[PDB]
């Protein structure tokens, strides 16, 4: 019983955090194997953060001007370059601690565990979906650049994000681990901001069976509604769209709850036409939509 917004345990990513510094500009980087990566924007200075040509800051350097530290280990770098917008640091000794890993790029509306660090110790762990407008709202402070986002399965992490910088509304935003942007963010000032979010249907519906799941069935009803006339009024609450492949998606938790996904539709239909009229759902009095149909499955069922 219980429902929680629940991260995957961090253990395995803490062992590879370690902090790097150059010039006077430190954040975070992630230890796999003989090599160290981080944002790029770690060679950068304040004056030339406007327009930087990082292939030009990037030859003045030598491997001397990054200063890697493990815990209390200095590790020698012997080599970098850059790629896309990460920079990759080879050091002397391949990290006794990494795990089975995979980079992965993730999808607008599906979730990860953010491993926030500073100075590359890690200060915690929670939970965060990649919104429809591909900025995450995360919880960073200054120094947070370099800490991961990533899922596991089956002893294998999966990293989908790195921190590179927060937005004007205070959301954020980075890359995957190839360095390549979620959205059409640059690692530059400019005037860039957030474009506008929509909620993502499928994970609140996924939430609703998690509720009925766990005994909340005070929102449901006897009616059914059509994909068709429910994404009708979805596009008018700034919903996504719903799909037959989201419905395939849904199975599961339909069967499981025996509310067919068409009933719960209408259930939301509702919801969004009238509140809740001062009730709750799984302990909130709003539509919550950073749980996929995989986290309500791993958490319930």
């Amino acid at each position: 019983s219980g429902f929680r917004k629940m991260a995957f345990p961090s253990g395995k990513v803490e062992g590879c955090m370690v902090q790097v510094t150059c010039g006077t500009t430190t954040l975070n980087g992630l230890w796999l194997d003989d090599v160290v990566y981080c944002p790029r924007h770690v060679i950068c200075t304040s004056e030339d953060m406007l327009n930087p040509n990082y292939e030009d800051l990037l030859i003045r350097k030598s491997n001397h001007n990054f200063l890697v530290q493990a815990g209390n280990v200095q590790l020698r770098v012997i080599g970098h370059s850059m790629q896309n917008c990460v920079l990759k640091l080879k050091v002397d000794t391949a990290n006794p601690k990494t795990p089975k890993y995979k980079f992965v790029r993730i999808q607008p509306g599906q979730t990860f565990s953010v491993l926030a660090c500073y100075n590359g110790s890690p200060s915690g762990v929670y939970q965060c979906a990649m919104r429809p407008n591909f900025t995450i709202k995360g919880s960073f402070l200054n120094g947070s650049c370099g800490s991961v986002g990533f899922n596991i399965d089956y002893d294998c992490v999966s990293f989908c994000y790195m921190h590179h910088m927060e937005l004007p509304t205070g959301v954020h935003a980075g890359t995957d681990l190839e360095g390549n942007f979620y959205g059409p963010f640059v690692d530059r000032q400019t005037a860039q901001a957030a474009g506008t979010d929509t909620t993502i249907t499928v994970n609140v519906l996924a939430w609703l069976y998690a509720a009925v799941i766990n005994g909340d069935r005070w929102f449901l009803n006897r009616f059914t509604t059509t994909l068709n006339d429910f994404n009708l009024v979805a596009m008018k609450y700034n919903y996504e769209p719903l799909t037959q492949d989201h419905v395939d998606i849904l199975g599961p938790l339909s069967a499981q709850t025996g509310i067919a996904v068409l009933d719960m539709c209408a259930s939301l239909k509702e919801l969004l036409q009238n509140g809740m009229n001062g009730r709750t759902i799984l302990g909130s009095a709003l539509l919550e939509d950073e749980f996929t149909p995989f986290d309500v499955v791993r958490q319930c069922s």
